[PDB]
């Protein structure tokens, strides 16, 4: 398949073509799309990636090049059939994380694009520092999350991970190695952030740091009314100057059947907690339960001072009386919480299964309309495995010059919701029902005039991508022609046909 001359290059020592190597890069976390590459490239350095891209870009028969982080995508975005998958992890041979915490300057961490957020955390904590914004799952690459946005419970306060980047090193689709920031090569910098790997491979990101907390008081608050739940989440993300507040705000939607016919316990909830929650979800007939998840960071504070701070905050809220659930953990245990959930799921054989996931950004003005059509109509009697996340964010912390898309509103409302259907098919036979629900959600939004934006989007036609990027589409197409003229990079995104 690949050109013969590729195997004569100095980088050919890092090209793996054995079935065992290529199979490891043929599927992703979704477990639905299978497309083996011709080879897997294991670069020792970012210059090796530039040499591979340059070879393809100057060849008679250009071939696709797709960087692969952890493969935590579910629609074949990291696959390169007919091409080469770049195993980014190879760049991590030796030391790839440098923390600059010298007195008389703003501290930062330089991390390879292949580096996992869990490894960045480990390195910065040794200096009493940490990045400000985290995804829920730390075994994701820096380059992988920055190519999307990187959202989590702190984004309402500091913006997505793409809003917490000083500069990048990018290997463009021509094989050029560019350093970019707000002040130098800003067109590439803004394009690459939420850019879905279309303009180049991120090989380095300089991440913003803040003093690290030591411990976290972590709560889940149960609500039976979506209007009360949303009013409280919006209150919690809207008093950011007040000393009484959470550092992290998320939420979860638990469908009635998912509680009643669910597990005996979870890593967060005991059997007794779950028995009480099932009672709450059926007191006046069957209801879903909406949980607010809040976390309060602290350092040297005594147990009794934290109790008082949490009480002052909880005392302002309207969750069901007697339904606060509290944990007190280290900062690392809090940020790495999903690793424990993964351990439990893998032991049950419920992790390495299909994940036909769907992530939406919904305008605040339509969130109760969304709830009515999706959770109260379409999914009221559904019992999907997995989780459903629901939480609001602030548009004022997102930079709309970056590629990443947020909902557009006529009244420029600052609040929008992230709604994530993270459902899993315990059996691959459950996939069609989940995909039918995904399409039904999108169809409901279309019929209702609810102008959502998919997050981690996937479209198989340029029409879908033109609607997704809206006002930014013309600039995106122009930057694409400049930075990846042959449309070699991450072709599994399906945004640009090969010219
Ligand atoms: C599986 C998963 C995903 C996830 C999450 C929890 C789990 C269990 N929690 C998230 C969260 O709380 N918030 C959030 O913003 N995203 C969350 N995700 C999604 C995840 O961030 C993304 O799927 C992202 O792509 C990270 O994935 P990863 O490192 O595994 O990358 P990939 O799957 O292999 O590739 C995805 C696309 O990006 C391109 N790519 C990969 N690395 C690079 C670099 N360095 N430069 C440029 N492009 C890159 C791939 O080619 C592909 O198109
Ligand atoms: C697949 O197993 C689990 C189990 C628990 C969670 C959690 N508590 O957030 C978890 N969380 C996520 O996957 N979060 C996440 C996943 C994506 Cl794709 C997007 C966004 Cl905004 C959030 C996943």
């Amino acid at each position: 398949g690949l050109p013969g001359d590729l195997f004569g290059l100095g980088i050919a020592s890092r090209i793996r073509t054995d079935s065992n190597s290529t199979a490891k890069a043929a599927t992703d976390f979704g477990q639905m799309v299978r497309a083996a590459p011709e080879a897997v490239f294991h670069p020792a350095t970012p210059a090796d990636i530039a040499a591979l891209v340059r070879f393809s870009a100057t060849s008679a028969a250009p071939f696709p090049v797709a960087p692969r982080g952890q493969g935590h995508s579910w629609r074949g975005q990291a696959l390169a059939p007919g091409g080469v998958v770049v195993d980014m992890g190879s760049l991590g041979r030796g030391p790839r994380i440098n923390v600059s915490a010298a007195t008389g300057a703003e501290p930062f961490v330089d991390a390879g694009g292949e580096q996992l957020w869990v490894d960045v955390l480990r390195a910065t904590l040794r200096h009493g520092l940490a990045p400000r914004v985290w995804t829920d799952y730390l075994r994701l690459t820096v380059g992988g999350t920055l190519s999307n946005a990187g959202i989590g419970g702190q984004a309402f306060r500091h913006g997505p991970q793409i809003a917490n980047v000083h500069e990048l090193d990018v290997v463009t689709g021509t094989g050029e190695m560019v350093t970019c920031s707000m002040d130098v090569n800003s067109d590439l910098f803004m394009a690459a952030l939420g850019g879905l790997g279309q303009f180049g491979v991120i090989t380095r990101a300089r991440i913003r740091l803040e003093p690290a907390p030591k411990r976290v008081r972590w709560v889940r608050l149960a609500y039976t009314d979506v209007a009360t739940f949303t009013k409280d989440q919006e209150f919690l993300i809207s008093n950011r100057t007040s000393q009484v507040g959470f550092d992290y705000v998320e939420g979860q939607v638990q469908l009635n059947r998912s509680l009643v016919e669910g597990p005996k316990s979870t890593p967060f909830f005991s059997g007794a907690d779950l028995a009480r929650l099932a009672g709450l979800a059926s007191r006046t007939g069957p209801t879903a339960i909406y949980y607010i998840e809040g976390a309060m960071y602290y350092t040297e504070d005594t147990a009794i001072s934290v109790d008082k701070k949490m009480k002052a905050l909880l005392d302002q809220l309207s969750f069901e009386p007697g339904f606060p659930f509290t944990k007190d953990v280290t900062f690392v245990q809090f940020l790495d919480r999903v690793r424990e959930e993964e351990r439990v799921l893998r032991s049950a054989g419920a992790w390495e299964v299909p994940h036909p996931w769907l992530n939406l950004f919904v305008p605040r003005s339509r969130i109760l309309d969304f709830d009515d059509g999706v959770f109260k109509a379409l999914l009221k009697d559904a019992n999907p495995a997995g989780i459903i996340l629901m939480y609001p964010m602030n548009k004022d912390r997102w930079d709309d010059r970056m590629t990443a898309m947020t909902p557009a509103t006529d009244d420029d409302d600052n609040v929008f919701y992230a709604v994530s259907f993270l459902w899993s098919a315990l059996s691959a036979d459950d996939v069609p029902q989940l995909e039918r629900w995904n399409k039904a959600v999108l169809d409901f939004c279309d019929r209702s005039g609810i102008e959502c934006k998919q997050y981690l989007p996937h479209y198989t036609s340029q029409d879908g991508w033109r609607r997704h990027f809206g006002a930014k589409w013309s600039r995106i197409a122009e930057l694409k022609a400049r930075y990846d003229p042959r449309a070699l990079l991450s072709p599994g995104q399906r945004i640009f046909p090969v010219p």
